């Protein structure tokens, strides 16, 4: 695909992942955008926040 996902103003070059979090302002982020490889544990949180934001919600 050729668009623009992560807040890095770019799109899916190859290794990608969606904000596997209920909140997460978006559902598509690049590894160059964030920080990881092959999306650790299979599921990765769109951003260091996309993870924390999920912790702030759902069961406290
Ligand atoms: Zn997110
Ligand atoms: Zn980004």
């Amino acid at each position: 695909q050729e668009e623009v996902y992560c807040f890095c103003r770019n799109v899916s070059y190859g290794p990608m992942v969606a904000c596997d979090n209920p909140a997460c302002p978006f559902e598509w982020f690049h590894y160059g955008c964030v920080g990881l490889k092959q999306a650790p544990k299979g599921k990765w949180y769109c951003s260091k926040d996309c993870k924390e934001i999920a912790n702030q919600r759902s069961k406290s």
